[PDB]
């Protein structure tokens, strides 16, 4: 209630403005550019910071969801639930970070770099969905599917993050189809 | 009853950051130009973005009105409805963007662009309402005149979307307009 | 109770997110100039950033207290007293650019046109609040002191807004008295 | 109840909005630096960025808890009781201007005006949380291990604010040792 409640509703709005602030990353293009090969080819230009920003809103969205589900099982909070809830919410308001990096990058050379730290941030925030979880086991059926769930992503998170190594497109793409899959087997 | 309210509530939060975050668009004049040619004639020079931030922030304002009328009216969350809503909340929060190109571009010669964008996203949005409010559809004589709205929408938005390419002027007049038609049609 | 808590809700996140994104407009010293002159003299040559940052946040703190207590008085709802609302946001959103000119302009020669606006849009919110509850009539004492003080405000704004054609400093000067003026007259 | 309630939520979103607005300061790099230098340099060279950024995060959800403390305990407001809450706010949105100054120029020779410019306003707040507290005094065992840790708080971040003087390094880092520390006390 107000111990669990207060928490929640803390963590909700903290979500909520990070997702919010991904827009933010998507920067309208330069007079310059424009001018010289036509606001529609700049516009286009831009595809990764649309791709970029959109797989990771939707990524985010999973969170609150599995976020809320978490919340909504056990009212006893500890000590160290608050701060691994707390490192949780420090993840999330970080991704915009990485997400900019890689709509910055994903064209360039370096771009395995970018795509690394992306899929880095999205399995550091899988393992910490993991270890937060682990704290509160130590309905059934509920329990057992978010048990088994939480123990599935940072692997499939740690394919995506070892995938980044050998191409960017493998990894983004991984993270992509990883956000569609994850957001239906979430259970809304 | 609760579930619903708490699928609405981080729903609002997210329309209160993406309207207040309009405001980060207009962008004080330079330095420089305010120096060859005056505080008040570039003050002035910004009043696109006045328009766009006012047109942008009238309209999301409607579209938080039609959120909140499509939730209260049952409560029966479905994922693909949770995901219409979801998608919702995306182009909301894209909605600054298409924003700041406008306010950007409208004086300068690709600005038929821009506009398209513009009343695009907000084509977009008004599609996604219907089908989000069409999921629901599947006091009965409300729901209808509803489904009415959202119906009689997007169609003038595509008139919206399709002016854009006549010329810029008659098309963001229509999108000026056609937002204050649907603040009083939306009915508070 | 629902209706007025929904809307005033809503009004309140809005208010939180407008006076936390004045932060943003304290620009950081960059590091070419503060290269030549040294961090400390730069630091303090941002002071009027520092000083509309905070005579801003009290004001919106201010508006915050008049608006819970609006709200909380009575509790039915118009569809033009939520639009006098909605402009009232409009307004409320938009104080961060008048703070950035103000701050940007106040020690070079056109800051007069920077106080105007801002002493401007602080007028424009005090007849938007007279306006809101000037269609509330259209505890007795406390309506009486509170038509009493918004008879006082836009006068007295007026009294700033003029004062900013003489001297940029005396105008800056009346809206910080006066936001420690309105603090103390909203008997939080 | 309900001022108290209404109260707190109002400072609690501006809490949220504070926390999650600190991710912007961290910028990706730019294009120039990373073409002689090399994207992972850069990555790495940003780490003061991440520096400042974790030891905020953390110390404003210390911040956050300590506010909530000191509300469900006594729930009376007073005029002063709410303007030494606003002022806690009005520092709380302050805290991200002074975690970039200090993320920027803490490997540069001034840094010394950075970090205790730093340790400056976390000090501050110490400050305004023990008057905010202490206007309490003018169940009980708690109320007086409060007492205790408020007054104890803002000597030891002089401490930290003294130690800026002598190096960046002992400050910053008594800093960091300080907001884990601060985590632990609180009983979170």
């Amino acid at each position: 209630q107000s111990e669990t409640g207060r928490i929640e509703a803390f963590s909700d709005g903290v979500f909520a403005i990070a997702i919010t602030l991904l827009v933010l990353e998507i920067k309208v293009p330069q007079h310059k550019i424009v001018e010289t090969v036509g606001l529609v080819s700049s516009l286009l230009s831009l595809w990764p910071s649309y791709l970029a920003f959109l797989t990771s809103f939707a990524s985010i969205l999973v969170m609150w969801v599995n976020h809320h589900r978490i919340f909504s099982l056990v009212a006893r909070t500890d000590h160290a639930f608050f701060y691994w809830n707390g490192l949780l919410l420090m993840l999330v308001t970080f991704v915009p970070f990485p997400t900019a990096l890689l709509a910055e990058y994903l064209i360039h050379p370096q771009a395995r770099v970018a795509a690394s730290v992306y899929a880095g941030i999205f399995l550091a925030i899988a393992i910490v969905f993991n270890r937060l979880w682990k704290h509160a086991a130590t309905d059934r059926h509920e329990v057992d599917a978010i048990t088994k769930q939480y123990r599935f992503g940072p692997g499939l998170y740690l394919v995506a993050f070892a995938l980044s190594f050998i191409s960017v497109w493998l990894s983004v793409g991984v993270c992509f189809v990883l956000a569609i899959y994850f957001a239906l087997r979430s259970n809304a």
